[PDB]
Protein backbone atom coordinates (compact mmCIF):
# COMPACT_ATOMS: atom_id res chain seq x y z
CA UNK A 1 0.00 0.00 0.00
CA UNK A 2 1.88 3.03 1.37
CA UNK A 3 5.69 2.63 -0.41
CA UNK A 4 6.54 6.35 -0.85
CA UNK A 5 4.34 7.09 2.03
CA UNK A 6 6.87 6.60 4.30
CA UNK A 7 10.47 7.75 4.72
CA UNK A 8 13.53 6.08 5.82
CA UNK A 9 15.88 7.53 8.07
CA UNK A 10 19.58 5.90 7.43
CA UNK A 11 22.10 5.63 9.76
CA UNK A 12 25.59 3.74 9.60
CA UNK A 13 27.17 2.39 12.38
CA UNK A 14 30.96 1.83 12.56
CA UNK A 15 32.15 -1.60 14.19
CA UNK A 16 35.97 -0.84 14.70
CA UNK A 17 37.07 -4.18 15.45
CA UNK A 18 40.92 -3.77 16.93
CA UNK A 19 42.85 -6.36 18.93
CA UNK A 20 39.74 -8.21 18.61
CA UNK A 21 37.76 -5.50 20.58
CA UNK A 22 34.79 -3.01 19.24
CA UNK A 23 34.66 0.23 20.14
CA UNK A 24 31.86 1.42 21.95
CA UNK A 25 31.51 5.79 22.55
CA UNK A 26 29.40 6.94 25.79
CA UNK A 27 26.57 8.71 24.70
CA UNK A 28 22.94 9.18 25.13
CA UNK A 29 20.19 11.48 23.98
CA UNK A 30 18.27 13.64 26.40
CA UNK A 31 19.34 11.69 29.08
CA UNK A 32 21.10 13.39 32.00
CA UNK A 33 22.36 10.57 33.37
CA UNK A 34 25.60 8.52 31.88
CA UNK A 35 27.09 5.01 31.06
CA UNK A 36 25.38 3.71 27.51
CA UNK A 37 27.65 3.33 25.00
CA UNK A 38 26.91 3.62 21.08
CA UNK A 39 28.61 2.07 17.97
CA UNK A 40 30.15 5.47 16.60
CA UNK A 41 28.43 6.50 13.14
CA UNK A 42 26.09 8.52 11.67
CA UNK A 43 23.06 9.63 9.51
CA UNK A 44 23.59 8.79 5.93
CA UNK A 45 22.75 12.02 3.49
CA UNK A 46 20.98 10.84 0.09
CA UNK A 47 23.75 12.42 -1.63
CA UNK A 48 26.83 10.94 0.40
CA UNK A 49 27.49 7.14 0.58
CA UNK A 50 27.13 4.70 2.82
CA UNK A 51 30.97 4.17 3.34
CA UNK A 52 31.76 7.92 2.92
CA UNK A 53 29.22 8.44 5.41
CA UNK A 54 30.91 6.54 8.06
CA UNK A 55 34.04 7.49 6.85
CA UNK A 56 33.47 10.81 6.94
CA UNK A 57 31.83 10.87 9.71
CA UNK A 58 34.19 8.98 12.03
CA UNK A 59 36.83 11.38 10.66
CA UNK A 60 34.82 13.96 12.95
CA UNK A 61 33.78 12.69 15.52
CA UNK A 62 36.27 9.84 16.27
CA UNK A 63 39.14 11.64 13.63
CA UNK A 64 40.17 9.08 12.06
CA UNK A 65 39.84 7.97 8.18
CA UNK A 66 38.33 4.54 8.75
CA UNK A 67 38.67 1.74 5.81
CA UNK A 68 35.01 0.43 5.30
CA UNK A 69 34.71 -2.88 3.94
CA UNK A 70 32.99 -5.97 5.43
CA UNK A 71 29.21 -5.54 6.11
CA UNK A 72 27.82 -7.35 9.52
CA UNK A 73 24.20 -6.66 9.74
CA UNK A 74 21.29 -4.04 9.32
CA UNK A 75 18.65 -3.32 12.06
CA UNK A 76 15.46 -1.45 11.05
CA UNK A 77 13.57 0.06 13.59
CA UNK A 78 10.73 3.18 13.98
CA UNK A 79 11.13 6.91 14.80
CA UNK A 80 7.24 8.10 15.25
CA UNK A 81 6.54 6.44 11.85
CA UNK A 82 9.75 6.87 10.20
CA UNK A 83 11.99 4.28 9.64
CA UNK A 84 15.05 4.35 10.23
CA UNK A 85 17.99 2.06 8.70
CA UNK A 86 20.56 0.85 10.88
CA UNK A 87 24.10 -0.48 9.23
CA UNK A 88 26.35 -1.83 10.86
CA UNK A 89 29.64 -2.19 9.38
CA UNK A 90 32.97 -3.68 10.08
CA UNK A 91 36.06 -1.18 9.24
CA UNK A 92 38.98 -3.56 9.30
CA UNK A 93 40.98 -0.39 9.12
CA UNK A 94 41.12 3.05 10.17
CA UNK A 95 43.81 6.05 9.74
CA UNK A 96 44.63 7.98 12.71
CA UNK A 97 43.67 7.83 16.54
CA UNK A 98 40.64 7.41 17.74
CA UNK A 99 39.06 10.38 19.60
CA UNK A 100 35.41 11.33 20.99
CA UNK A 101 34.39 14.69 19.58
CA UNK A 102 30.49 14.24 20.65
CA UNK A 103 31.29 11.40 23.08
CA UNK A 104 32.07 11.71 26.34
CA UNK A 105 34.11 7.87 26.87
CA UNK A 106 35.87 5.17 24.67
CA UNK A 107 36.14 1.77 25.45
CA UNK A 108 37.41 -1.17 23.70
CA UNK A 109 35.93 -4.49 24.56
CA UNK A 110 35.14 -7.63 23.28
CA UNK A 111 31.80 -8.57 21.38
CA UNK A 112 30.43 -10.78 23.98
CA UNK A 113 31.07 -8.39 26.27
CA UNK A 114 30.04 -5.49 24.70
CA UNK A 115 26.27 -7.06 24.71
CA UNK A 116 25.92 -6.95 28.50
CA UNK A 117 26.54 -3.57 28.78
CA UNK A 118 23.67 -0.80 28.27
CA UNK A 119 23.88 -0.42 24.72
CA UNK A 120 21.27 1.43 22.31
CA UNK A 121 17.73 -0.82 21.19
CA UNK A 122 19.52 -0.80 18.13
CA UNK A 123 22.84 -1.50 18.76
CA UNK A 124 21.82 -4.63 20.33
CA UNK A 125 20.69 -6.70 17.12
CA UNK A 126 23.52 -5.24 15.41
CA UNK A 127 26.25 -6.40 17.75
CA UNK A 128 24.29 -9.72 18.25
CA UNK A 129 24.74 -10.73 14.65
CA UNK A 130 28.97 -9.12 15.00
CA UNK A 131 29.77 -11.75 17.41
CA UNK A 132 27.53 -14.23 15.40
CA UNK A 133 29.29 -13.88 12.11
CA UNK A 134 32.89 -14.14 14.38
CA UNK A 135 31.06 -17.68 16.28
CA UNK A 136 29.24 -19.40 13.75
CA UNK A 137 31.66 -17.45 11.00
CA UNK A 138 29.46 -17.11 7.52
CA UNK A 139 32.57 -18.85 5.77
CA UNK A 140 32.08 -22.21 6.12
Amino acid sequence: GPLGSMKMIEVVAAIIERDGKILLAQRPAQSDQAGLWEFAGGKVEPDESQRQALVRELREELGIEATVGEYVASHQREVSGRIIHLHAWHVPDFHGTLQAHEHQALVWCSPEEALQYPLAPADIPLLEAFMALRAARPAD
